[PDB]
Formats: structure tokens, C-alpha cells, sequence
């Protein structure tokens, strides 16, 4: 575990910076695939994984990687903050400032994020009993991030997208 | 595109926050798999993708997504900052502070990162002219992120990992 303040701050910065590069490259990979450049998309995804390794290395160096129940709890805390504090305020500020796209993106998140913390809660209860959760698949709306395990609505409650649009994790 | 200064800053913060969440959940997926929780891992990977949706949404609202050659230039700039500014300073700081774990992870990136800007440049000259890149395979070292196109090295020059350790993007 890194203990010195500046170095710790620097690793935290580098974690956020590699998180954002990894993310950009993922977003850029999708765009490349769409514009008909599949080897470029593969390039972005490979380098996106390189940045995952760097962020993960920094993360583990800060001592932030624990066992699954502890990791689920960091996630519960993170999700709670996003949905109880950050998105409600950001949404309100976008509305107050008349920023319509930002009203959209924060609105989607505000309605799509709630379930996360709940799902991590359940998971942690079963993982601390030394068991896995009993889930089959998870549906994610590609438009607004709406999230459902096992069963899902015929249309996304957030954006109206049909279930056939949903990304399935199984 | 979001213009007003506060809604912009907040969207930038949301982007960084959702990038870190996505990243943490990928890292937690790995640890769940390794501890015998493939369904919790499945959940982490699913939710991680939902975070990519929100991040993407804020990224696009900020007007930061464009054409592939334009995205490749954004990558060239990011990568260059990391090579020449961020990591050299952080690594010396870690050194100066005696934090050996930080020295390693910043050294790993210092060496393994230099690759990316050049790969993105060779990719940009092709995409400029409406062509894809010819590269068939990309190998990433899972320990240090060392990056090699088409053939993995017999060992990783940076961490010394054997050839068989490299992750393949085909
Ligand atoms: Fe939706
Ligand atoms: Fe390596």
C-alpha cells in the first residue's frame, strides 16, 4: 500500500486519467467499427486493455482492491453517492442552466443508477455467506444504461427503447 | 454541445467519475472470477457496460466524439501527455518519496506507454485516406501493459513475463 500523501494523490490522479483514456478508447472503438475501420477498432480495444492494466496497477498499489464482499461495498458506496448526491444536483444545475443534452444524460443516469446499489447489496449478502448470486443474464439498455437482471420490460422504462435493443450479459 | 461553464465542468466530472466506476467494476469482475463468483463477475461486467453508456453519453454531450482520424489525434495528444509529462514526473516523485510500488507502476507505464502514440499515428495516416490499418494481432502484457502488434515477444522486455502470458486481440 502506498502511504505518502503526494505519491498517493499522484496514483489517484493517474488512476482517474487511465480510467478516462480506457473509456475514450472504448468509445472510439465503437465509432471506428461504425465508420468501417474494424482493425482500428481492435487497436483501440487492445490499447484500452493496456490502460486497464495501468489503472488496475495503480488501484492495487493504493490498496483499493479487496475481496468480493469488500469490493461490492465500495461499489455500494460509489453508486449511492452517484444517485443520491451527484446526479440529482448535476441534473438540477443542467436544468437551471438550460442545458438540454446534459438534462438528458443526467436524467437517464438518475433513473438508471438506482438499481445498481441494490444489486450490489444483494450480491454482498450472498458473497459474505460464501456463495455466488443466482442470476442468469443481465440486460443493459445501450441508450440510457437502464439495467435489469433475469427479466426485463418490453420497452425501456427510461428511454422507450425496445428490449431487442438491450445488450445481454450471460 | 454543452456550452455553459458549470454544466460543462459537471459533465467532465461525471465523465471522470463514470470512467473510474466502469474501471473499478472491470477490476472487481476479475477478482470475483478468481474467488469463484462467476455470476457476481457477470454482474460487475454488465454494470460496467452501463457505466460506459453514461460516460459515453456525457462525452458526446460535451462534443468530444468525432470521426476516427479526429479521435486518433485526441489519443495521440493524451498518450503524449502521459509519456512526456505525467508519468516521468510521477515516477520521479514516487522515487523521491521512496514508494517502491508506485515506482513500479509508473515505470511500467513509462516504458509500456511509448508505443501507443506511434500506433495511433500510423492508424491516423491510413484513416485520413479512408483506409483501415493492416495489423492482424495486438498483444498486451497483463502485468505491465506492454504493447506489441502482430507478434508477441519471447518475453516482456518490461516485466519479464513469458510470451504465453500476453493477451491477444484478434
Ligand atoms: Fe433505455
Ligand atoms: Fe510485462
Amino acid at each position: 500500500v502506498v502511504k505518502r500523501t503526494m505519491t498517493k494523490k499522484f496514483l489517484e490522479e493517474a488512476f482517474a486519467g487511465e480510467s478516462m483514456a480506457h473509456m475514450r478508447y472504448l468509445i472510439f472503438a465503437e465509432k471506428a467499427e461504425q465508420e468501417g475501420f474494424p482493425n482500428i477498432a481492435k487497436l483501440f480495444r487492445a490499447i484500452a486493455y493496456a490502460e486497464f492494466v495501468h489503472a488496475k496497477n495503480h488501484f492495487i498499489a493504493l490498496g483499493k482492491l479487496g475481496k468480493t464482499p469488500e469490493n461490492l461495498q465500495m461499489g455500494i458506496e460509489g453508486e449511492t453517492f452517484e444517485v443520491e448526491e451527484m446526479y440529482p444536483v448535476y441534473n438540477k444545475a443542467a436544468e437551471f442552466q438550460g442545458e438540454k443534452e446534459a438534462v438528458r444524460t443526467t436524467h437517464y443516469a438518475l433513473e438508471a443508477e438506482k438499481i445498481h446499489a441494490e444489486l450490489y447489496r444483494k450480491a454482498k449478502e450472498k458473497a459474505e455467506k460464501g456463495e455466488d448470486i443466482e442470476i442468469k443474464k443481465v440486460y443493459i439498455c445501450p441508450i440510457c444504461g437502464y439495467t435489469a437482471v433475469d427479466e426485463a420490460p418490453e420497452y425501456c422504462p427510461v428511454c422507450g427503447a425496445p428490449k431487442e435493443k438491450f445488450v445481454v450479459f450471460e
